[PDB]
């Protein structure tokens, strides 16, 4: 007796006076199933062709690869990518005084998961990047067993959030310092795709993270 919700009423009637009130939101069911293991195989398949650089090489001075959605054999990350600003787009101008004009590439990631960190920020400085838009693909990730959750201790609240990163869920929240978050060490694989979305005035003032492409 189901029925999808309409982006327009998801948007407004949840992911708004969430994020206004919390600063952080979870939608599970994102895109059903079947499209959500679509996604998982497109993944994997980037995964074991080799496509995937290593992500220590990337922070210094896991594996990640950027996907914009229109390469071969990444048709499903690219619809993610259309429904994750489809929903950004009836938010926009009722997420704070935010008027987001653009986002990153798909960061494409693979945590293997062997004790693999610590509390950050991700947008300390001004970097222009207002909301962190993160969308798990473990098929029945059972975090008692195999940890791996995000926490994210809100910047002056009396409560913390306990994200477990489960298949076909979408979670949004604020990238700057009022989300500080740790992922507790995890014993199983996991991938995950982040976007990043930025704030026009932000972004004009301030690598791949920052490249701002269209909705
Ligand atoms: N599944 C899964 C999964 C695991 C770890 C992270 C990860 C790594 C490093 C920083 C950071 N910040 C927020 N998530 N996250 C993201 C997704
Ligand atoms: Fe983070």
């Amino acid at each position: 007796q189901t029925k999808p919700l309409p982006a327009l009423k998801l948007a407004l009637e949840y992911i708004v006076p969430c994020m206004n009130k919390h600063g952080i939101c979870v939608v599970d069911d994102f895109l059903g199933k079947e499209t959500g293991q679509q996604i998982g195989d497109e993944v994997r398949a980037l995964h074991d062709t080799g496509k995937f650089t290593d992500g220590q090489l990337v922070s210094q001075k896991d594996k990640i690869t950027w996907i914009e959605g229109k390469e071969p054999g990444c048709e499903t990350i690219g619809l993610l990518m259309s429904s994750m600003d489809d929903l950004i787009r009836h938010c926009n101008g009722k997420l704070g005084s935010y008027k987001i004009n653009g986002r990153t590439k798909a960061m494409v990631a693979c945590y293997p998961g062997n004790g693999t960190y610590v509390r950050h920020v991700d947008n300390p400085n001004g970097d222009g990047r207002c909301v962190t838009c993160i969308y798990y693909l473990n098929k029945d990730w059972d975090a008692k067993v195999s940890g791996g959750i995000l926490r994210i201790f809100p910047e002056g609240k009396a409560q913390f959030a306990d994200i477990e990163p489960k298949f076909d869920r979408l979670l949004f929240f604020w990238s700057d310092r009022r989300n500080p978050h740790e992922v507790q060490p995890a014993y199983a694989t996991r991938y995950a795709i982040t976007v990043w979305y930025f704030d026009a005035d932000e972004r004009a003032r301030a690598g791949e993270k920052g490249v701002r492409v269209e909705l």
